């Protein structure tokens, strides 16, 4: 049999989650808790379980300027059911859009796996000019809200850990070593509670779409019910500069 | 400006989801709590909170046998991104996998405002042919459990109202007239439970979407994970049924 | 079998497409030949090959303003494969982005086999006001250039035939019955072509899938050799107009 | 201005494609030499015309066991428009279902311009156990026919040159080197052709997506004129093997 999973079974027509009767967990658990659940095979603690809420809420939307809410609008726009827009939507979280998640997990877990100093950690990244996942962001040059927010909450639960800290000595690193600091940006948070969770860092673009895909139903509901068809399109004359080959004709002879 | 919207916006880099800024709404509201936020405009009731906790879980996942499975899994399989295969699955939600949601969202909806009798509406749709959304099921006759599930918490919430009591009045009305028991499904007990909440028909695939993802995130994880890729393929010689033409040559004027 | 098709076989490892050997056909039809085998089942006349070929040129590419071309661009400035971009392009062309294909040729085809006159058909369209599906554009007031192509070469290969002829004869009578000309658009003179071929309109927006795919391949090629990654975002401040609730706090009792 | 583009415009409402009104490529210009164009940026000469459409036939289907046509096949059968499906079919493209083309693009052509002899370049790779690009078959062990038929055509028109050279010479020293003939498979025949033309190797998955979306469109219309929707359905009982958590209850406390 090619088709294998350990995820669900169907037991007499009733669905089982990773061996839970479907049914009991409808009104006995919340969604996160449920989502904890299928990606790691068991329960939350409670502790996991408010992490698993606040991570996927820190993620739900992020407005209409991503290119991903620019894809799925785009493709409603085009006249599409709106599954079709969310998927469009999903299909834009690439490397520079969600990956840095998985990279930033397999930083962090590798890390604190490896037992070096945190100095020469740092040190080989910044002689190498390779970039650390999960570090720096455009504006924020003293600390990421949205990573404080979240590494407050890890504490005042007792959640914050060996990933946790790691993460954040990290950050602290970069600073004295560039005389600059850089930021643990929501990415590296995320990833570091990810990890605190032992979740496999292959997984780390799973938590972002979770969490992201109700923004995006949203924005997609919105284009296709105040928007009309076709509305998304650029004006030529205004929007694009062009930079190819000026007019030309065709070699006389193909001209039929 | 043709990017307008009235979910989200920025004011000083932080985010406000309909007005609420998203680092207060982090670690105080639940992920299902901030679903509702986003889609419907405003906070939930307590009520309003557990059904949507209860709907989402309800379709968390269906094992590897939907299309979308399939499709999410293939996807992966040709080597890509967790993203690319989410998509995929999600593409697979269309009229025959996810589109009862709209269409039994609609009939309730406009089975409740038109105020005419279940009776007539019922004997209306039997006489024309036409399929009553979300009713129906190959193997449950007697009643669907996942909606007795959904219903019993409704009721136990005293959220139960005007939209569950049509939806189940429809489904013995259909029995009544047809002598043979056409059980409310799953589709048309969410879309119940979904109207109850005062959403918009447009918006039934959405919660479905919203559900299933993290299923299809572990759909595809276990593909990328546990298999070889390009293991999804089929073998023409023991799957395939051809239809169509027997060998033949090309005219010999063709062949250079 | 669940998996049944008359599209394609192997024989000893060998492909063939439509009964006819794979590398018999290599270097002896052209790719537009090739497209019309696999489509209708048959080898193409002369006269048919000509016209597939221009078809599809005709739809070649449209540049950087249609919704495709966008949803494509932001996809692979999200950071993805080509394949992955391509695709988010794709899923664009719904109903106001080549689903008039379809309809147009229903249209055609209906209007040709009802042998009902041409009058009377527009009548009872504009009667009912129901868009007539490939008429009309934006600028073009007087004839599509793009459809002018496509008859004259019809006309010059004696290829117009009774579809072709529907078709320009309903743009006169919608102009005689409006007095206002409303010209054959592209998308109708295709729909006209491909139902003079004997296609099905189920198959319409299959004939410009597949003539505009190489442009989505050479905008998203052009996005990921020529522009950073994650350039194709909008500036909030400067692009949105935000038209949901002004900033408010969250009830207190819900701050933690 | 963000959007920029060298490969299309539009002068007084006409489409120009790089630089080419596009009413005068139509009826002049085959579609593969109008792809050649559209890719390369100027008019390919008569060979490369000859070689462009034999690629692109040389890929137009392989039926359906590939997880792109099972993937476009289900997503159809959740009841979705033939764009949809097809897209879904793009989306399996990946790392082991087209990357190859890429791959061996940029082998061929380091190999070429680095001027090394054949046998250091192949003893480096097999001494690191890295995987050659674009060689080697399941089935073939002599020749790959689809390879043959292509250098055979590239050998006619004197087009064969240094990238096709090279590619056939590696072939023999692998085989030279392992004591085992290793075959130029299709993918390394197709990407040392366009190499031959000049092409970037980043476009190599572009000239498989051109040519394969038109077995797409048969498969994705086939599926939705000859099937029932939501056929495409895995049979739990019979195709699944179950890995997971035998059924387990949940701890009493958290029933209700
Ligand atoms: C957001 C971003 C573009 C902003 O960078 P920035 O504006 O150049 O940063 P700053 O102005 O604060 O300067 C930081 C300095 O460290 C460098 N730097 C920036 N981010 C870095 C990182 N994560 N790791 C190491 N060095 C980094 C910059 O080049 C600059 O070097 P300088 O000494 O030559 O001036 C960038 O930090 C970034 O890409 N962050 C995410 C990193 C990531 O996750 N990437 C991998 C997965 S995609
Ligand atoms: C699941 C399903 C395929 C099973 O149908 P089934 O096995 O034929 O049903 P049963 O054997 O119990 O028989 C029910 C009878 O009512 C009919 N019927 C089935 N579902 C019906 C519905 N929702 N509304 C009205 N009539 C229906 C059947 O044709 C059959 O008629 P009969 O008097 O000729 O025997 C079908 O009920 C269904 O499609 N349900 C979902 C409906 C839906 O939501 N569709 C619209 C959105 S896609
Ligand atoms: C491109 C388009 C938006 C431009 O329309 P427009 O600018 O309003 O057209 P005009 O200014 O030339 O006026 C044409 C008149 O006929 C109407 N009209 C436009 N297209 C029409 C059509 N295809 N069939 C019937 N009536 C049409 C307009 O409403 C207008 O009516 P009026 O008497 O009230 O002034 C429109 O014609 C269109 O949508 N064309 C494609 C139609 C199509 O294929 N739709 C179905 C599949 S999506
Ligand atoms: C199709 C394929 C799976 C079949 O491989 P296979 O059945 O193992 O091959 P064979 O039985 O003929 O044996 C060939 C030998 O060379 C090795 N080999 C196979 N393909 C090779 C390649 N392209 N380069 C180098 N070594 C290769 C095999 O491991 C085997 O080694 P052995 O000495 O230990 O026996 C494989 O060759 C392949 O993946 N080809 C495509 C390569 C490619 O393009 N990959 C990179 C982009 S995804």
């Amino acid at each position: 049999r090619i088709w294998k999973t350990g995820i669900t079974q169907h037991i007499g027509h009733e669905t089982y989650i990773r061996g839970y009767r479907l049914l009991d967990l409808v009104g006995n658990l919340s969604f996160a808790q449920a989502i904890y659940l299928i990606l790691k095979g068991e329960l939350p603690t409670e502790r996991e379980s408010r992490m698993m809420e606040a991570m996927l809420v820190s993620v739900i939307d992020h407005g209409i300027a991503p290119p991903s809410a620019i894809a799925a609008r785009s493709v409603a726009s085009g006249g599409n059911s709106l599954n079709v827009g969310v998927a469009a939507g999903v299909l834009a979280f690439g490397s520079a859009h969600g990956g840095a998640l998985e990279d930033a997990m397999r930083f962090i877990q590798e890390g604190v796996s490896s037992k070096r100093s945190v100095e020469d950690i740092v040190k080989e990244y910044l002689e190498t000019k390779k970039p650390i996942p999960g570090y720096g962001h455009r504006y924020y040059k003293d600390f990421d809200p949205r990573t404080k927010r979240l590494m407050d909450i890890a504490r005042v639960l007792e959640f914050y850990g060996e990933h946790c800290k790691f993460a954040e000595d990290v950050a602290e690193e970069i600073g004295r070593q560039k005389g600059k600091k850089l930021v643990l940006n929501v990415d590296g948070a995320i990833a570091a509670i990810a990890s605190e969770m032992g979740f496999d860092w292959r997984l780390g673009k799973g938590f972002f779409i979770i969490g992201r895909v109700p923004g995006l139903v949203a924005h997609v509901y919105e284009e296709l019910t105040t928007e009309k068809p076709f509305s998304k399109r650029l004006d030529e004359e205004r929007d694009v500069e062009y930079t190819g080959s000026p007019p030309r004709e065709l070699p006389q002879e193909l001209k039929k």
